[PDB]
Parts: structure tokens; sequence; C-alpha cells
């Protein structure tokens, strides 16, 4: 057991391991209550994560237990994972509070004139993520620029497991948390899967391209007709597989629209960065690239390396169908936390 010491950040008493050194609060809170540290064990400057009132209720235990389910699971170099975790307590009985670090994120997409071969390179490492998260039958589901963190290098790792489901005030209005988010799960449409994700890559590749927002709609209906007017109105094939009857009469009630030429919306740009727009961006998500085929089009031809793309060991989220008291979650969290075994 190591020497923790106490200091007052954020409104409370911090309680930490010695090797942790310099605290100094950072961020505008999107991931919680976080402190930047010097780590003296690995010499690496470090996020330290302190959640507050981890267990109040059902919902924020079982919300604790994903988040480090997540994070201890994810070993790969394009995607955030766990530098450390723990606990003051030195039982179950004392056990309150829980502290997340992680390597230090400057820069998110949004903070970066750039090239074809930037576009090529910044891509391929989010897709050789997804790759991972896919082969664990995990679904991201808010892709956006914000949640990718790029260094001085242009090397990319993707951010945000296991954070409460977004609101519905949040997904309101003139807002970035819904302009990157599949037309299925912004409307309910259907039971969606992974294939959500790749509309959000075509979003993002296609705003690095023009510098501009590709779907800035003011409210749900207006970045509907937005998509529309790119892709095309549904044919009979996609209108069947939406479950809502009433979701179906509201699309049956506008005129329908053909497919727009992508080489005259997209204009200059390199031609095999144009035909993976047009896999993406498919409206029936039965029909979209996955990631895996998406690693192996021409556009990557400069970076692609079928034998340095690698899959993920097998991840069980059976507890997510799992009715469990509040003291139960605690459990299964506070062992989690001491079986934790640090990356080499
Ligand atoms: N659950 C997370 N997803 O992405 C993150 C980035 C940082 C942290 C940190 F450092 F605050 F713990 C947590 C997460
Ligand atoms: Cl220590
Ligand atoms: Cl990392
Ligand atoms: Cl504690
Ligand atoms: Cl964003
Ligand atoms: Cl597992
Ligand atoms: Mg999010």
């Amino acid at each position: 057991r190591p020497t923790f010491y106490r200091q007052e950040l954020n409104k409370t008493i911090w309680e930490v391991p010695e090797r942790y050194q310099n605290l100094s609060p950072v961020g505008s809170g999107a991931y919680g209550s976080v402190c930047a540290a010097f780590d003296t064990k690995t010499g690496h400057r470090v996020a330290v994560k302190k959640l507050s009132r981890p267990f109040q209720s059902i919902i924020h235990a079982k919300r604790t237990y994903r988040e480090l389910r997540l994070l201890k699971h994810m070993k790969h170099e394009n995607v955030i994972g766990l530098l450390d975790v723990f606990t003051p307590a030195r039982s179950l009985e004392e056990f309150n509070d829980v502290y997340l670090v992680t390597h230090l994120m400057g820069a998110d997409l949004n903070n970066i004139k750039l090239t074809d071969d930037h576009v090529q390179f910044l891509i391929y490492q989010i897709l050789r993520g997804l790759k991972y998260i896919h082969s664990a039958d995990i679904i991201h589901r808010d892709l956006k620029p914000s949640n990718l963190a790029v260094n001085e290098d242009c090397e990319l790792k993707i951010l945000d497991f296991g954070l409460a489901r977004h609101t519905d005030d949040e997904m309101t209005g003139y807002v970035a948390t819904r302009w990157y988010r599949a037309p299925e799960i912004m409307l309910n449409w259907m039971h969606y899967n992974q294939t959500v994700d790749i509309w959000s890559v075509g979003c993002i590749m296609a705003e690095l391209l023009t510098g501009r927002t590709l779907f800035p709609g003011t409210d749900h209906i207006d970045q509907l007709k937005l998509i529309l007017r790119l892709v095309g109105t549904p044919g009979a094939e996609l209108l069947k597989k939406i479950s809502s009857e009433s979701a179906r009469n509201y699309i049956q009630s506008l005129a329908q629209m053909p497919k727009m030429n992508f080489a005259n919306v997209f204009i200059g740009a390199n031609p095999l960065a144009v035909d993976l727009l047009e896999k993406m961006l498919v409206l029936d998500s039965d029909k979209r690239i996955t990631a895996a085929q998406a690693l192996a089009h021409a556009y990557f031809a400069q970076y692609h390396d079928p034998d340095d793309e690698p899959v993920a060991d097998p991840y069980d989220q059976s507890f997510e169908s799992r009715d469990l008291l509040i003291d139960e979650w605690k459990s299964l969290t506070y062992d989690e936390v001491i079986s934790f075994v640090p990356p080499p």
C-alpha cells in the first residue's frame, strides 16, 4: 500500500499516493473533476479524476462500475487507457471515493491548414482504433472532434467511455453534440448497432477536407433535411426496417430526392477520399463499409499494415442486463480497484 497525502482541490480534499506531484485543476469539467499532475513512477504528465458521489444511487453505482470495466479493458495505441486506479480506503467498509489516472491530453481535433496527407493519417488512426473497439462488441455512440485527442506529431487517441448517457436537453437545437449522430439513433428509427460509429467518421472526414461542419442542423428536423438532400430519401427496402410506424409516416410526407454527386459537393478533393465518403455516408446502416473493410481501402495505401491492426480480447458485458442493489455494485467496483495490474 503506498503512502497517501491530503490537499484541498476543486472544493474537496484530495487524498493521493506520494508518486503524484504538482496537482493543478484542468479542463471545463467535460470528463469529470480532473487535476493535472506529474507521475514520478513513469515520468508522464497525467490526468487524475476524482469521482463525485460514485455510490449515491443504483444508477450512479452501476455507472461507476461500467466506466472502470471499460477503461480497464482498452489496450490499444489509438484508444484512451488506464494508467492507475486507487482509493485511500483500507477496507470495503470504509470505501467511498474512486480516483482514475490517464495520460494528460493537451489538444483535441477541434484545436487543430490540413493537407490530404494529414487527413489520410488522422482518419486511418480513428479507423484502426474503431476496428479494435468493434472487435470487442463495444459501440462508442459519440465520436466527434472534441472526443479525439491529437499531439504535435498528429498521433490520435479516442476518448469518452462509460460516462452519463447524453440528456434530451443536451441534444436540442444548434449543438455539436447532435451534428455527428447517425439518423437512425438521432430519431430512434430502429435497434441500432456498431454501424452508427462509421456514419460519425464520415461526418469528421468531410469536415477535415472542407473546414466546415457537414450537417450543422438548427434542430433534429432541420438536420434530417440536410442529410436527405445529400444522400437521398429512403427507398422501400429501408422504410420496411423503420420499426416506428410514426417515424415511417413522417419520412413518407417528404418529397423524394435523389443522392447528390459527391465530386460536385467535395470540389477538388482526392477522388479516393470522395469514393470512401460515398461508402461511409449510406442511409441504410446494413450497407455501410465496416472499420476492417475501410482500413483496406486505397485511400490508406501509404499507412495500411494488416500485421499491425490488432483486435481486442473478448469483453463480457453480461453485467449490463443484471439487477443489483447499491452495495452489490459497490463491492464489484472495490474488487476491480484492488485487482488492477498496471501496464509494463
Ligand atoms: N471515461 C473516460 N473516457 O475518456 C476519458 C478521458 C479522461 C478521463 C479521466 F482522466 F478524467 F479520468 C476519463 C475518461
Ligand atoms: Cl507512492
Ligand atoms: Cl493512453
Ligand atoms: Cl475512500
Ligand atoms: Cl465536437
Ligand atoms: Cl471480460
Ligand atoms: Mg460523449
